[PDB]
RNA sequence: AUUCCGGUUGAUCCUGCCGGAGGCCACUGCUAUGGGGGUCCGACUAAGCCAUGCGAGUCAAGGGGGCGUCCCUUCUGGGACGCC
């Protein structure tokens, strides 16, 4: 129960800002699940402490990309380190960021920040051909994602067979509670930042199907949380 | 495993090729204690050329002969089984 009392700390020692964050505090809102859908905006991470206060765990963060950039100037070359991480409970929720600093500890710190302000809410499940059980080991259906010019479509999995995809979205996945699937992936992968965001918008992509009442329960689909 | 990674810029995103990464066959450096099973080993260039030995024989119950043994009447001539 160590991050259940490291909530209490936050939700203690934490002076809320927000519409929602007076919600939080206040008690009007319990689960996380109600923060979602309503078009509420997400600005201070004691939400997201409070609620999903595994997060914080070194496991259960991931650093993706460490990158240098150069600006030009008359005297000469100015630094920037750009850090793309995401961050979430293995177990619906994930969430990526991008920060950017002067030093590598700062672009982290404000990585893990931003992925924890876009969190989000997935579905999982199963509906593979070669597997036809009920359980949240997959994704419910195939999914589509593009960012920039990568594609990727994510395609149920037999269960036990591992991630059959790059290591960015297998990190992401394996973040997201996401244990198996098949991957078709068009585009330039190795620019890590439109990968991984190609990933997060298919695993967002879940949403934005429309099923029928019978279908949860054929493909054992889980909100959230199981 | 229905996968990716490095490389074009002071820094970024694309198109695009090259390389890395796996499996199979052929030649080859170094090295090597065993035992089993298999449809492996001069096909790639010369279906180019070959010393020597062997790789197609069998039948005496189709036939007449020769050599040897035996049984012999006994100069006669007859009968067999061995080999040719
Ligand atoms: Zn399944």
């Amino acid at each position: 129960q160590e991050w259940k009392e490291y909530a209490k700390r936050v939700l203690d020692e934490w002076e809320p800002k927000t519409k929602l964050g007076m919600m939080v505090k206040e008690g009007q809102i319990t689960d996380i699940h109600e923060i979602f859908r309503r078009g509420y905006q997400i600005k201070e991470p004691e939400i997201i402490d409070v609620l999903l206060p595994e997060v914080n765990a070194r496991e259960n963060q991931e650093v993706l990309d460490i990158a240098l950039t150069v600006r030009m100037t008359d005297s000469g070359r100015r630094v920037r380190f750009r850090v793309l991480a995401a961050v979430g409970n293995r177990d619906g929720y994930v969430g990526l960021g991008i920060g950017h600093g002067k030093e590598v500890g700062i672009a982290i710190r404000k990585a893990i920040n931003y992925a924890k302000l876009n969190i989000i809410e997935i579905k999982r499940g199963c509906g593979s051909w070669e597997c036809r059980c009920r359980r949240p080991h997959s994704v419910p259906f195939a999914v589509e994602g593009k960012e920039g010019s990568v594609r990727v479509r994510l395609i149920p999995g037999p269960r036990g067979l591992g991630l059959v995809i790059g290591d960015v979205g297998k990190k992401i996945l394996r973040l997201a509670g996401v244990q198996d699937v098949w991957s078709q992936t068009f585009g330039e992968t190795r620019t890590t930042v439109n990968f991984a965001k190609a990933v997060f918008n298919a695993l967002y992509n879940t949403n934005r199907v429309a099923i029928s009442p019978e279908m949860i329960e054929r493909y054992g689909i889980v909100v959230g949380r199981a």
